[PDB]
């Protein structure tokens, strides 16, 4: 049982809305985060039931800690509160210059988290620097949390509405009814590795969203790995390429990926 009875959760400042509901800072045996829907439709109830149903299966330090939910008086999910920013914020907005050892550490922790989810047969489906939080700018927390991010104009009448830089080629073309897989999450992680080592989003030379969608889809685009830092290990550049392979089955799984990163971690001056 994880149901939090009514009147315990003290809701505070609103911080955002996200894809579903509204997210506030809270108090419940200390600071918390509260994702709340205010009304409930059968599709809203199914989203809630599924979101709790995934989170309740995760006990890992690099996954965002679920703490409990509220059925009455309204639908709500309570997670830990974290002081810090998303990886996206650090790298692209305020443009933090992390040391190479810390960039590899962030990569290692993200791999640890993704490996755990895949071991539990959980496909994230929307991994990206936005959904990697740095708790005290130190510890990676993977979740599902955007702010005029590159393509500011609304994609209301477009097919692909969400974030396309992290989507694998098979996920863009959508030839299968469900093209999401463990290898689709590996490609997304591949782009996160690119962000860490370049300090930049991929396809910077191109300014047409639709052209990136098309070209990544038909395999004419993959990120320019020469843009990495000079003290980036060759072993990382090789791993990055394996993660971003256009063909699905040629991409490795996180057990091998995490192994490769922990190896090159030990040997760097
Ligand atoms: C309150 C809440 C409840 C639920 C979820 N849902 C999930 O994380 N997931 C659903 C599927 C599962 C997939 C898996 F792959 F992770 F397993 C991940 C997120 C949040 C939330 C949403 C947000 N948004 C704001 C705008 C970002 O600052 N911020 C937080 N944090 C605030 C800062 O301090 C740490 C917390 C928390
Ligand atoms: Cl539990
Ligand atoms: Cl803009
Ligand atoms: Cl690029």
């Amino acid at each position: 049982d994880w149901e939090i009875p009514d009147g315990q959760i003290t809701v505070g400042q609103r911080i955002g809305s996200g894809s579903f509901g509204t997210v506030y800072k809270g108090k419940w045996h200390g600071d918390v985060a509260v994702k709340m829907l205010n009304v409930p439709t059968p599709q809203q109830l199914q989203a809630f039931k599924n979101e709790v149903g995934v989170l309740r299966k995760t006990r890992h330090v690099n996954i965002l800690l679920f703490m409990g939910y509220s059925t009455k008086p309204q639908l709500a999910i309570v997670t830990q509160w974290c002081e810090g920013s998303s990886l996206y914020h650090h790298l692209h907005i305020i443009e933090t210059k992390f040391e190479m050892i810390k960039l590899i550490d962030i990569a290692r922790q993200t791999a640890q988290g993704m490996d755990y989810l895949h071991a539990k047969s959980i496909i994230h489906r929307d991994l990206k620097s936005n959904n990697i939080f740095l708790h005290e700018d130190l510890t990676v927390k993977i979740g599902d949390f955007t702010v005029k991010s590159r393509w500011s104009g609304s994609h209301q009448f477009e097919q692909l509405s969400g974030s396309i830089l992290w989507m694998a080629p098979e996920v863009i073309r959508m030839q299968d009814k469900n093209p999401y897989s463990f290898q689709s999450d590996v490609y997304a992680f591949g782009i996160v590795l690119y962000e860490l080592m370049t300090g930049q989003l991929p396809y910077s030379n191109i300014n047409n969203r639709d052209q990136i969608i098309f070209m990544v889809g038909r395999g004419y685009l993959s990120p320019d790995l020469s843009k990495v830092r000079s003290n980036c290990p060759k072993a990382m550049k090789r791993l990055m390429a394996e993660c971003l392979k256009k063909k699905r089955d040629e991409r490795p799984l996180f057990p091998q990926i995490l192994a490769s990163i922990e190896l090159l971690a030990r040997s760097l001056p």
